[PDB]
Order: structure tokens, then sequence, then C-alpha cells
């Protein structure tokens, strides 16, 4: 049987019940699992790296272990004695979702691609891959190489491939960021790649080399240098030059220089000056953004003061949306947002109008320094993005929220001042980020993104008021509620609010049927979709009594023709008196004080 | 052995000492001869060591005199016997872990002497908050009794008692038993038997400290509250007074757990209070006193005594976190002040914006139309209410405690159509801090000072700190007094004066290419960058010298001094005699702070 997928196992922390918790993420693959393959590789003692490993081998059919006689040469072995159509560099604690292998090998295999970079999933964040990781391309590498960013090594590699363009790891000395250039030298020989967005692949968990500013600066010399050496097309090597000027070189004239100490700064100032002269065409700043082009502007010339100055003037600048309606229709959970740049969340963020310039709002002793296009605007405000987003808290995969309408005006406030506002309404199917069955039971977590002017803020929806909305939809309960961060939280299935409670009950509305033994509980405020049973547990005390033993009697939650009921199934019970009912649904507990009469 | 005008009456019980120093410390600053004035201590049975060291005080203080009580309960049988054996003209419950003000006996026995006061209610402070008393606080007032009760509130045992007014009324704490609100029944006695008041707003006099479980139980609580109300009852004796003691105490005590109360307690807590809260209104309030509310409490006490908890606890989740935050839309110096000028908007949570709606004539509160229907209309009708917002800025110093309103301000709030038929409130004003006028003792010379806005209307006060986002950092010399306003580390606008917090060296930044040397004098000249310079000012402070590139070397200190000249400011350096040669680090250390300005000499 051909080996569709080799995973070469880690080894920097080799301990025997870590490859045990390896393996439950691995095991639980809907791939058979004679169709994928683990490789092993070490160099250790005789037995608690040895001897008890190859035992834990010959359990595993598809588990292979070799020693090495001598943590990137290991790498290199590995891919040779693997067999696999794809190889998969995993790494320690990080974890594959349970359909990856099956998805990426016919995604792979149909479309012969020789890097399958999928949907990466970080624990932090509201977003990771945002822009690549859309849509579905089988053919991103037309699009040149950006197609592989973001540049984790965490992607599937066409094993003949990197083994005929000896595409490895860096073999001695240890280099940062070794995936970036892992994956560009994919793409220089000419990779075909396909972007696997619609399915999560890969969980990086979040768990000091090139902390030395000297080493730092000697490392991103080296792969600058890297790339003007072997990037052959221009368009590739014009984009990876921007990109990292912009985000390691300019990148530290931002709120960096807020954050270290003045002698730090002086050395790092020099390093990025030198390399922006040396290895940074002028016309790379001509493709920047306005507040890049200033900065790097001001770089060239050295002047650090003004650049501090700046970077006091641009900092807190953010755009946080607020709910303005939120409620349920038909089986969807509905919003309406709006949003404007402040500081910090506070005053308003403004631009001035002088003449027929849209003039970022500087002092006079910098605007004199800045050539004038550098702090217009005019050109730039049509570009404004305003889209949500969704994050599930266990899966930690995020999603944009596709269907959205937004509007963002330049509107003006007082005087010659001008703020940005946007508004955006959009609805949520939670079926379309459904793709375990773990997802069925999970909180979720609402964010915005909003970018303009160069700024790009990414947060999560908030509100003031206390927001706490119901609804069963088609055997899912859910409950859109303002969290305990004060953030915009979708409960479904119970896993932190019950949806009794937060229903309330039409107490007055309560029917006893003593010859069926059936006791109805009309819920309150709920919107009900659909057909839906949700069986539970209810309890039953004696009101009277001190520390009274529970009854425990069967109960279930049932929506029909749009509106919602608990039934509570007495049973062989035979009670009299007033007693305290409690629903028990899906583990939630409603407190809402019940008394029946029996 | 002359009169004694001010008697220190002080109740123990287990004193931290750190805090009866700090007593004892804030007494002998008194500016009144020590001769004038006596210090009474009672204990009851402290289980500490603080009688002891209580007796260890009275024998090297010949105007202090200790005495112990035969049981240990409560604070009221201490201060009855210490009133006893009081000997001055006006006696001071002073607390064992409050402090008073280096002015506060001689300002407060002039003021009631030359008015014949019963009792002096002199401006009380508070660790916490940005207020309190703001209503009685504002001006001095020589004839408050005409005011009616309102002018003892708020009702801390923390004024002035004429000695005799007290002992010839029989007016003494409850010890009976343990009661709740102590104070409040001391001062309304006061007030019943015809005490002359006299508030003393221009200076603090008070400093009320808190720290770190009597009346929390639901069944003590409201036998208090009902005790309270019965007391009001039965001994006030004028009607303008006991309408206004039956409003106070019902709008904070019983209709306060209508709100978000109801949202932080347990069910069986909330049925507990909610069957006393409607029971005492309906045998002891008034139907007439509803109509001395505001609308929002009129919907309270209306649902509250139809039993309506539902109704309640839903309209508690409406109304969670209104409130009104200020932003500042510039700062900056003029001539000797700062000036500010602020917006704020009445929001939810500093989120998005409370509304109100236009049906018909009417600017209604917005409400679900379940509880709608239910209340008459006129409760729920601000349209009456839309001309009383107050918006005014105040001022707090970060080691006295003490609040003022800044006074001069000008404000306006207009009701404005966001969309539809709703409606927001915004608010915008302007004002100036002369730090002069807040400035009383001279531990207020060097102080930061944190900036606060008051916002009122429709029913709700909200108080908070002056907020921005942008990094704001402003430097003044102004008169002899360096002045920083900055946004702190909280977010919040805070005024530092004397580089209490911040170097304004480092703040201001330094013209390096302008620094000067004479080598004939030893002068080095530093001027400052961004700096707002009025009038003459000349502070001398030290500098710190150090050879570049020799590690951890020996600091080489200097005299230096901050001076501000025709509009410019700059930091002269004397080298002095001292050995130099070569290229050196400088590091100004003005009144204690230093500057990280990287400032390179060589010589």
């Amino acid at each position: 049987k051909d080996i569709k997928i080799s995973v070469v196992v880690p080894t920097y922390n080799t301990e025997l019940e870590g490859l045990k918790n390896l393996m439950a993420s691995i095991d639980k693959q809907t791939m058979n699992p004679d169709e994928y393959e683990l490789v092993f590789v070490d160099d250790g003692s005789t037995t608690d790296t040895y001897e008890r490993l190859q035992e834990f081998a010959e359990t595993r059919p598809n588990m292979t272990v070799k020693q090495i006689e001598n943590g990137s040469r290991p790498r290199n072995i590995a891919t040779k004695m693997a067999k696999g159509e794809y190889i998969l560099y995993l790494d320690h604690d990080d974890t594959v979702f349970p359909e990856t292998f099956e998805r990426v090998y016919n995604f792979g295999k149909e479309n012969n691609l020789d890097v399958v970079s999928g949907k990466e999933v970080r624990t932090n964040g509201w977003s990771w891959g945002w822009k690549q990781f859309s849509e579905n391309n089988p053919h991103a590498e037309e699009m040149g190489i950006e197609c592989l960013l973001p540049m984790t090594p965490h992607k599937f590699y066409k094993r003949e491939f990197l083994l005929e363009n000896d595409i490895t790891f860096d073999d001695g000395a240890r280099v940062l960021w070794e995936d970036v250039y892992f994956n560009s030298k994919a793409f220089i020989h000419g990779a075909k790649v396909g972007i696997l967005a619609d399915y999560p692949t890969y969980y990086w968990i979040a768990t000091s080399f090139g902390r030395d500013p000297h080493e730092k600066w000697n490392q991103i010399n080296k792969l600058f240098n890297f790339f003007k050496d072997n990037i052959k097309e221009q368009r590739d090597l014009d984009f990876m030059l921007t990109h990292w000027y912009r985000s390691r070189v300019l990148g530290i004239l931002g709120q960096w220089l807020l954050k270290n100490n003045n002698e730090r700064i002086d050395i790092e100032f020099n390093y990025a000056k030198k390399l922006a002269e040396e290895l940074i065409p002028a016309y790379i700043s001509e493709n920047l953004d306005k507040n890049n082009q200033v900065k790097d502007y001001l770089l060239r010339q050295g002047d650090l003061d003004s650049l501090k100055k700046l970077a006091q003037i641009d900092a807190g600048i953010t755009a946080l949306s607020y709910v303005e309606d939120a409620y349920f229709k038909e089986d969807k959970l509905f919003f309406k947002t709006s949003t404007k740049m402040t500081y910090e969340d506070k005053e308003d963020f403004f631009i001035e109008k002088t003449a027929d310039r849209m003039e970022r709002i500087l002092p006079e002793e910098i605007k004199s320094k800045l050539p004038k296009e550098f702090f217009d605007y005019s050109d730039d405000l049509a570009e404004f993005t305003y889209e949500p987003s969704i994050k599930g808290r266990n899966s930690r995969a995020t999603w944009k929220i596709d269907g959205s309408t937004s509007n963002v005006e330049v509107v003006n406030k007082k005087a010659n001042l001008y703020k940005i506002e946007g508004e955006m309404s959009f609805s949520v199917q939670i079926n379309d980020y459904i793709l375990d069955a773990a997802d069925k039971k999970q909180p979720w977590d609402i964010a915005t993104r909003f970018t303009g002017l160069g700024y790009t803020s990414h947060r999560a929806l908030t509100i003031g008021k206390i927001l706490i909305k119901t609804a069963l939809i088609n055997n899912k309960t859910m409950i859109v509620y303002k969290n305990a961060s004060g953030l915009i939280s979708l409960d479904v299935g119970s896993s932190v609010r019950s949806i009794v409670e937060d229903s309330g009950v039409k107490r007055e509305q309560i029917l006893i049927d003593k010859t069926s033994g059936k006791v109805t509980i009309p819920l309150n405020e709920i919107h009900v979709f659909g057909e839906s049973l949700i069986e539970g547990n209810a309890e039953l005390k004696p009101v009277g009594i001190s520390d009274a033993d529970p009854i425990n009697v069967k109960a279930k939650l049932i929506g029909e023709a749009n509106k919602a009921r608990v039934e509570v199934l007495l049973g062989d019970e035979k009670l009299s008196g007033e007693y305290h009912l409690v629903t028990n649904i899906q583990g939630k507990k409603d407190k809402q004080q019940i008394k029946i009469t029996l």
C-alpha cells in the first residue's frame, strides 16, 4: 500500500510519555492508519531514549525509528528515509485536526501540488493568514511568492520535490527564520503551491537566540542578502524586500521606540539605517503606505528624534466596534455595529483638511522636514476595510464572516477636523464554522477587523449595556451575550450559560397534568426556529424541609411552532405538596425559583 | 493652667500603632498652641498592647489623659465617658486611624467662636472617591441651621461640637445596644435641640481614612433601617426636616437596593431584603415622598409598592452601566494657568451611546413595552428634566486626598438627535486650573494632582477621572513651580507639581546642539526644548558626572540649578573646581528626579 503522508516526529523533547501525548492527535485522523507513517529519529542512551523507544515502535505498525552517528540534520535524514507522498514537520506540543491528512492529500493529489499551504491555527489572536487563508486556491503560485505566507514550516511538502531540489533545513549553525529560507527555496525552484483554507490543518500551540541586537541585525542582514542572491523573479524579490523591510527594519521605528532603552535604540537604529542604504533600493519605498514612507525618509536622514516624536503622536490609534443591534432571525444571528478611529478607545482620531489636502495632524517642526506627499491622505480615503470575524474559544480557529455590508465615511466633526466613522451589518450561520464534532458545543467570540491609512485594528466586538438573547434553533441552544470581559460571545450547547435561566420562565403558565405525570414550563424570551428536542432532567425538593434530599426526574427542552417549553416527567413519583423545581438542561441549572404544587 | 478650646476624644480598640502615631503627628502639627487643647483617650479592653502603649504616651504629654473601660463592646460607651471628662469648649470625636489637618483646630475654633456655633461641620476628606459632601462643602456658611437639617450632611461624627451643648441637652451616643449609623442619631439629635450650625468649607479639617461585620446580615440590616426611620418619626419636630430625612434615606437605603444591588446578590438574599423594603415603604414612607423624587426613583418606588420584583430586576439590567466619561480635547498652559477643553456623552460603560426617545411631545426613557404599560406615563417622561444637566470639573490632591470644585468653568449639554427618533446627550466644557487655589498647607506645594469631571442628569451622577487616549506630556515653569500635565499610568489626567513623579527636564527635552560650555568659569548651560516658561524662577538641584565608557564609575556630584527667565528655561551646571578631562555623562537631578536625555559633554 502506498503511503500518502509521512509525519516527521520531533525529538526536541523526546520524553516517552510525551510521544504518548502526540499519538492522540494523530490516531484520531480519519485517514486509514496504514496510509500514513510516523518517522522518528534519535541519538541517545541505550534505554530511556532507545530501548523503550523501539518498544513503542514494535506496537505501532506505521512507526519507524533510526539512529544517527552524531535538531535539523535529523530532519534531513527523516526526509530521505520517509516513503510518503507528502511530509509534515510536526513541532512539539503542536496538533493536527482530525480530517487534516485526508483533505490535504486529496487536495494536493488532485491538483498535483508540491506545497499544500493549509490553514494554520494559533492559540492567540483574532486572525492568522487573514489574506491567504480566505478561499481555496489550487493555483496559488501564480500569485507570486506571497502565496506561501505566512511562511511557517507547518505546511505539507511533496517529498520528491524537496529531495530533487535539495531543499533542506540549514545544515549547521542555528539560524533565525529557517522556515522563511525553507519556503522561499521551495518557491524559487518553481513549486506548484495550493492553499487549503476551508479546513484548519495545523494547530501551532503557544509555548532566546536573537535577543542580542548584534546577532539580530546579523541575522536580518543574512536574510536580506539571501533574497538578493537567490530570488530571480523581480516581482517576487520586490515583494519580499518590501514585506520584510516594512515589518522588521521599519518595524522598529514605531511603538518599539517607546518600549526600549535609549542605549539599545541607538544600536538598532544605526543598523536599520545602514541596511536601508546598502540593501533597499529607493523604488521600494515608493510602493509603501504614507506612514511607512515617512518612516523610511526619516530613517535615511538619521532623524531619530523626529521618529521618537512621531511614535509618541501615533501611540494608541485603533478602531473598536460597538454593537448597535443584535437579534436572532430564522436560523441566524444578526448584528449591526459601528466604529470609529480613536486614541485608545477614547477621543476621536482626526485628520485635517487644508485646501485640497487631507493632512495627518503633525507639529510644524516635523511637517517642515517631510515631503508634502507623505502626510497627505487624500488618495487613501477610499481604501478603508471593515469586516467581521469569529473565533472558536476551544478550537482557536478564526474565520472571516462572509456576506457583510459595511460603510465608512470621512465626517467633518468640528472646524477643519475630520473623523473616520464606520458602520456594518452581518449575520452568523454557525453551521459555516462547525467542521469537527467537537465544534458543536463551544463558546464563540466575535471580532471586527478595520484597516485604513496604514493602520489595522482587529479587535473583539464589545457592548456596554447588558445583552442576553437566547435561541433554540434546530437542536442548538444559542445564547449571544456580553461576556465577563464586556465582549460579545455566542454560547452554543450550554458550555457556559443556562438557556432556561437566560430565557426566563412564564411561571404562571406552568401546567401540571397528574394523570400523565407531565409538568410543562413555557420559556419566556427565546427565538425558536425549527423543531428541537433536548433531553435532560430536573430536581424536586419539598418546600418546607431544610437540606432535603433531591428527587431526580427526567425532563426535556422542546422547540415547536416557534415556542419553547420544558416538560418534566414525574414517572412513578406520586407526590403531594409544594416542591421546588430546578431544571438541568445540558448540564446547566436555572435559578428561576420554580415552585409547583402536587 | 489656661482654658482648653478643643478636646480630642479618641476611642481605641486594637489600634494599629502606625495610625496612632500618624494621628499624634497630625495633632502635633496643629498651629494651635498645645496648651489650649487636650487629648482624651478611652479604650474598651483592647486585645493588643495599645493601652500600655497609650500609658507611655500620656506620661510624656502634659495635655493627654488615658483611661480604660471595664467592658469590651462598641465605640459609643468609650466616647460618652471621654466626653464627660473632657474640659474643652468644643469636642472632636477623632477615630483611632484618622488624621486632622495642620490648621484645623485654629480655623474651626475661630469660626465657631465668632459665630456662637454649637456645631462646626468642617470639610471632610476621604481616601477614595472624587468628592465628599459636594453640595454642603461648597461655600462657608455660618448660619447653616436655617437651611434645615440638611446642614449637617454628611452626618459623620467628625465635626466639632460645643461640649456644653451636648451635656446640657444630654446628647450622647447610643450605648444601650450596638447600632448602625449612630452618628446619624447623634447629628439629628443635635439639630433637634436647636444647634446653631456653621459649615467651614474652605479648609479641609478631617481625613477619614479607608482601611480593610455587624450590619452585614440581612435581618440585622433591616432591623436597623426600621429603627432609624422610627427614630425620625418620633423625634424630629419640623415637617420640612422630617420630609428631608425620610426622602434622603428612602432614596439611598431602601430604593438603593433596587438597582445594581439586584445584579450582585443571590435570589435568596434578594427575596429577604425586597420583602423588608416593601413592608417599610408601606408602613413608614408616605406617598407624597415619591413626589419629591426623580423619575427613575419614582419608578422604583412604584414597582416596589406593587411587589413587582421581576420588573425591577429587568430594569436594573436595562440601566446597568450608564455613565458619562470625559475626554480631553485640548490641554495647554497659558500665563500662570493650565487650560482644559473636555467633551463627554452619556454611554453604557464608555461604549455605545445612551439614548432617549421622542414620542409625540415627550422625551421618554427607552423601556420594553411590557414595563412601560405598567407605569404611569409621567414617570418615564424626561421632558421637564432636560434642562437640569450639570457638567463641572474637580481636582484631588493625591497625597492629601482633598477634593475641590474647580471654579469658573463653563459648560454646555445638548440633546442631539442621532438617528430616527433617538437622542443622545453630549457635553462640552472649558476650564482653567490656578494651582495656587488648592495649596493651603506647605505639604501641598509638592504633590501630584488628579483631574476629574462631575456629570449629573436624568437622575444619574457620574463623577469620574478625566481621561485621554493619546500620549499627553506638557511641561511648565511658573513662578518657581515645576508643572507637568500628563496622561498617567492609568490613562488618566494628572498634574505633577514639584517633581513628585516625573522629571521636567526629561519631559521637556534637551536642545543638544545648544548645550554651551564656558571653561573659564566651569559653567555648562543646558537649554530646555519644549516648556511653557512664565515669570522668574530659580530652583537649585544637583548633577552627576560619570566618565563615558568606564563601566560602573564613581559618580561625581556637583551643583546645578534650574532657571526660568524671559520665557525660557535652562539648567546651569557649575563644574566647580573638580578634576575633569574627556567626555562625560551628565545627568541632571532637579527636585529628586533624573533625566534620561543622554547628555554628553567633553572637557
